[PDB]
């Protein structure tokens, strides 16, 4: 994956449909991990809760559906590659 190159700022606007996705607040509330605003990669306890929550799978797939680019999303001191995150999530649960 791309580990250095930053996303264009428009990458944030690509995330807009998640605000109309009911899986968003279910996953965030259940796990404590936030996509909006981005908290970055899940912490270990977060990931454990996400992997046991159906709606988190739904959300991650929803994010996949947005065609995230292979770049680093920067939000203050938060840095993550969303494309990497969503692609590696399911195996990360196993
Ligand atoms: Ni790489």
């Amino acid at each position: 994956w791309e580990e250095t190159k930053e996303c264009a700022f428009t990458e944030f606007f690509k995330l807009a449909p998640l605000a109309s996705n009911p899986a968003l607040s279910v996953c965030q509330d259940a796990s404590g991990w936030q996509m909006l605003p981005p908290a970055g990669y899940p912490t270990p306890e977060q990931l454990k809760l996400m992997c046991g929550t159906a709606e988190c799978f739904t959300l991650i797939d929803a994010i996949k559906a947005l065609n995230p680019n292979d770049c680093i999303l920067v939000f203050g001191d938060v840095r993550l590659n969303v494309k990497k995150l969503v692609t590696e999530f399911e195996p990360s649960c196993f």
